[PDB]
């Protein structure tokens, strides 16, 4: 019952919950190895279609889990979409032509698939952004060429990175842009981007729908660089939300639901109740709609961290 949207001019259908394969790249053995089965074993039997990785996430290992579990999915290979990055490791970055061409190949070993949809530059930002322009993508032009990846993409906090490659490149270099953190209730700075992105037909992949952190009652992480304002803005809304007995994550979940011209939402999940939850939260926008009370006063706690952002990437 979940629903599946355009992805730009790739004539792909993704549904409008993506799974993040961040989370299952760690520890490591049986446990992890089950929990990644059983999680995307989950995902297609809700309706998810969508899995999207990298070899940064558990340094390479998040990559091995997912091949796995989606070996052991006996889906068939043509009815999901796999998306991976290149440029960013656990040892550092290196967006050269050079690079971009082996890690694919180490990519697909590790995911044991023959090829991933799409292939995304990782976090721009810390490299030459004419680096990514006049090799990274060039390059990448040519690994589509061998059919190893299918559509190109870009990814990275700032949304200027966005507007910057995209001026620069042949129409039609770039497929895909994933951005994140710009479209939740704090920050819906992502709704700016998209008349361009679609003036281009490039398709639009938002994530981070709770801020990573910010929008859940346990709180964000000790190393989550928001400044102290949105902190303190988003544990007051989180606690509002806790008094009143209701899931800010849910709500938060379902805001990030309701532009359709975002093709889908990636939200990290290691665990079968993560992805029921998100899936049912996404089911119910579309049957019973949004909590209009609950969002009006969020929103209004919200205004102080509104569309704060932070320093992300290197300098140029
Ligand atoms: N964060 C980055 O640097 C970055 C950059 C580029 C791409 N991405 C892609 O985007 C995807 C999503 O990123 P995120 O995981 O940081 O998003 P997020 O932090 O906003 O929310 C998801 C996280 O909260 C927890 N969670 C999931 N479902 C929940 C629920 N129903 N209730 C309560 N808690 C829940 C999980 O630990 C998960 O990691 C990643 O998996 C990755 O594939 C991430």
């Amino acid at each position: 019952n979940l629903e599946l949207r355009p992805l730009g001019s790739t004539g792909l259908k993704v549904s409008c919950v993506g799974f993040g394969a961040s989370p299952l790249g760690r520890v490591f053995g049986p446990v992890s190895e089950d929990e990644a089965v059983a999680s995307v074993r989950e995902a297609f039997r809700l309706g998810i279609n969508f899995f999207d990785t990298s070899p940064y996430y558990g340094g390479t290992l998040s990559e091995k889990m997912l091949g796995m579990a989606l070996k052991a999915s006996g889906v068939p290979r043509d009815q999901y979409v796999v998306s991976t990055k290149c440029g960013r490791y656990k040892e550092g970055f290196d967006f050269s032509a050079e690079r971009v061409t082996r890690s694919i190949d180490e990519s697909l070993e590790r995911l044991q698939l023959d090829y991933v949809d799409i292939l995304q530059c990782h976090d721009i930002e810390f490299g030459s952004l004419d680096q990514i322009v006049n090799e990274t993508i060039p390059a990448l032009l040519k690994l589509k060429q061998t059919g190893k990846i299918r559509f190109i993409g870009i990814t990275g906090l700032p949304l200027g990175i966005f507007t910057y490659v995209l001026d620069r490149v042949p129409p039609g270099s770039v497929d895909v842009v994933l951005s994140y953190c710009h479209f939740s209730i704090n920050d819906n700075t992502l709704e700016d981007l998209l008349p361009y992105l679609k003036s281009k037909g490039v398709g639009i992949i938002s994530a981070s729908p709770l801020a990573m952190g910010l929008l859940t009652e346990g709180g964000p992480p000790e190393w989550h660089p928001a400044p102290p304002e949105l902190k303190s803005a988003c544990q007051d809304a989180a606690a509002f939300c806790q008094k009143k007995g209701k899931n800010i994550s849910k709500l938060a979940m379902q805001y990030s639901l309701t532009n359709k011209d975002i093709s889908s939402v990636l939200v990290g999940m290691n665990s079968v109740k993560q992805v029921g939850e998100n899936v049912a939260a996404a089911i119910e926008l579309v049957s019973a709609g949004m909590d209009q009370e609950m969002l009006s006063e969020v929103e209004a706690i919200l205004k102080p961290g509104k569309n704060l952002t932070w320093p992300s990437g290197i300098q140029q």
